[PDB]
């Protein structure tokens, strides 16, 4: 039985670092005869609001507007915009959810920001009670490819940015963990912009061959103490 | 010599929770006499996304296109978008800057991390020659007033999502330390969808009392301890 691969790529340059390592994704998860698909939210000028025009159907509470409550009963109801229902086909489908990005912000950049608001909505991405290892999309793998400016030094406990891990908490705790994704450990290409073309070269390479045996992986702690120690 | 505040408000509904801080905060900052400007970016439609479009007239290099640096240069070289200029110049001008937001996966809303992104640019809030406690925004002061679907004590280490604290580095930290601003300690109201009138009443009016001697306070010290530590 193959795997199905979303790939959710955050960067406005095709010929970016991180065009390469989605390219590269794409070319060697496809060799391996992977089902590969990419959303590519900036080429897809893909909407980051949470606004009342993500929901076409009649409002449960049109005097107050609450995005979370309005979301979850348009997601049972099926009348979301159609925007956010075909990002959850993809989701739904994949096995291994790649999200691909430069680190902005100690964050992700806000248009996937958005990706994350309104497509991983209750309901769909996990409910209450129904969320961290009892979130809806349990069983499927997700790992963050993440790009910086910072090199790994700085990105230290020592360091002026502290550890990576750090700033990996409200993203693969707080957002994939909850909803029951199992996380893979981060792929982050420290600095590619200071590194060298040969460096470069070796970060991308890296990926590719990382690849190679992703499905062999096993998820890390998604923990407190994986993220800070203490 | 009076104070200007800011306020950067990312909340659909007038009448909700986040409404009422802002309002509040609105309220008795004007009382005391302060000079009051509040952002409110979804009734502006504010654009979260980075695209080459926040560089009026011709890039620098129409040929790959690096966010970051065409940015850097278009300050510089006075030829941003507009509607990221109007609000450099409210930060400017602002001896403090609130952050009122409901919490968005550990996060703030897309349309608020597009403000961060877009309008933080390289020249204006940082540069390489100055970052962090050098940050070019040093002097100000920031305060981040926030919301929770989680209860209190869902936010503990313990607690399925972590100390509160844990989500408060990359936004406190990576953010706005970054930029030279002096972070006060944030404005957490836990879960107000949950606690009763009188509860939530409780929480805005200790928002309006805190925010009668704000003045008074002392930057809470921005540290990988002060985050994590005990
Ligand atoms: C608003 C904003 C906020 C930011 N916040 C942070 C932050 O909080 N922390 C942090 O550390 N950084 C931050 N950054 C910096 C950001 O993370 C880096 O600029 C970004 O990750 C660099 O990745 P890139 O793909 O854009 O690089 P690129 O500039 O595209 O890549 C650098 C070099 O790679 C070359 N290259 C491309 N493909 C290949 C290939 N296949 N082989 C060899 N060379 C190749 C390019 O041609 C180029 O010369 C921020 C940037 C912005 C704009
Ligand atoms: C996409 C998305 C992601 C989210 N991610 C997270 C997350 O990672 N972690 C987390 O903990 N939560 C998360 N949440 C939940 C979110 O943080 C809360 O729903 C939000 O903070 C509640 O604030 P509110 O202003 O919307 O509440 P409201 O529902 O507006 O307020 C609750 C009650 O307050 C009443 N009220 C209004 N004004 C007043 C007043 N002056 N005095 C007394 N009562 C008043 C209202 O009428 C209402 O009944 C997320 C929500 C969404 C939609
Ligand atoms: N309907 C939004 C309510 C909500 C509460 C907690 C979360 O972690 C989250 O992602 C969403
Ligand atoms: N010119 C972007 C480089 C950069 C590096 C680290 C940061 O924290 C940041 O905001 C920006
Ligand atoms: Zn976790
Ligand atoms: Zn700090």
């Amino acid at each position: 039985a193959g795997k199905k691969v979303l790939i959710v790529y955050a960067h406005q340059e095709p010929k970016s670092f991180n065009g390469s390592l989605k390219n590269v994704a794409v070319d060697e998860l496809s060799r391996q005869g992977c089902t590969v698909t990419v959303s590519d939210l900036y080429a897809m000028n893909f909407e980051p609001r949470a606004t009342d025009k993500d929901i076409t159907g009649t409002l449960s509470n049109p005097e107050v507007f609450n995005y979370g409550v309005e979301t979850h009963e348009a997601y049972k109801q099926r009348s979301l915009a159609s925007d956010i229902t075909d990002e959850q086909k993809k989701v739904r489908e994949a096995d291994l959810v790649i999200f691909q990005f430069p680190l902005y912000w100690f964050s992700v950049p806000a248009i996937l920001k958005g990706w994350m608001d309104r497509v991983l909505c209750q309901g769909f991405a996990f409910d209450i009670p129904g969320f961290y290892d009892s979130g809806l999309l349990q069983g499927k793998l997700a790992l963050l490819s993440v790009t910086t400016g910072g090199t790994a030094e700085m990105y230290t406990k020592t360091g002026v940015n502290g550890d990576s891990r750090y700033f990996l908490w409200p993203l693969q705790h707080g957002t994939l963990h909850f909803c029951g994704f199992k996380v893979l450990a981060p792929q982050i290409s420290f600095a590619p912009e200071i590194a060298s073309e040969e460096e470069r070269k070796g970060m991308v390479a890296a990926w590719s061959q990382r690849l190679q045996t992703i499905w062999k992986e096993e998820p890390i702690p998604c923990t407190a103490h994986w993220h800070f120690g203490q």
